[PDB]
């Protein structure tokens, strides 16, 4: 066929029941995800080539960068909280990967505080129980499909996109091939 099974993407030996529709896996201290994010834009393209009616979900990870990678975690509870994922996604990028200027948790909120965000609502967002359980969720979903490795997508709880089997050599092919995929899964 022309996607097949173990080239574009892989099928769940265990597929993940009640899963949503499509769904993310990063890290602010993954090298790829970072080029999946400013360069690449894959969420975005995704999202366009999306049916109408199909949600789209992403999750950080704990287990890249110790300690600072819960931090990250639950600061992107925070970000789904206030619904501030696309004011704070980039400077979260650029502070970890690019400046270095992301150390501790304190850094992190720094990020937040510079794009806007007030302090206050920052810090009763990182403490309370609605972001904890958000926590809570990102860790399920990751365990769920015993997850190793970032960024990962996952179709309705069975289908794993595999780029490793798509052609590199331009960036737009490779994006496009990629949400292709996503739709073509989507709609099996």
């Amino acid at each position: 066929a022309q996607y097949e099974d173990g080239k574009q993407y892989t099928t769940l030996e265990k597929p993940v029941a009640g899963a949503p529709q499509v769904l993310e896996f990063f890290s602010f201290f993954c090298p790829h995800c970072y080029q999946f994010e400013e360069v690449l834009h894959i969420s975005d393209n995704v999202k366009k080539k999306l049916p109408e009616g199909v949600k789209m979900t992403k999750y950080h990870v704990n287990f890249m960068g110790g300690d600072l990678g819960k931090d990250l975690t639950q600061a992107w509870a925070v970000a789904m909280a206030l619904g501030v994922e696309d004011k704070v996604t980039v400077p979260l990028f650029e502070g970890v990967q690019k400046t270095q200027t992301i150390r501790s948790a304190s850094d992190i909120r720094d990020v937040f505080i510079n794009a806007g965000i007030k302090g206050e609502e920052y810090d009763a967002a990182w403490n309370s129980f609605v972001v904890k359980s958000l926590v809570a969720q990102q860790e399920k979903a990751a365990a769920d499909v015993q997850l190793r490795g970032v960024p990962a997508m996952f179709v309705n709880g069975k289908y794993q996109l595999n780029p490793q089997g798509m052609d590199t050599s331009n960036m737009d092919v490779f994006v496009q091939q990629y949400a292709d995929t996503v739709k073509y899964l989507s709609e099996k």
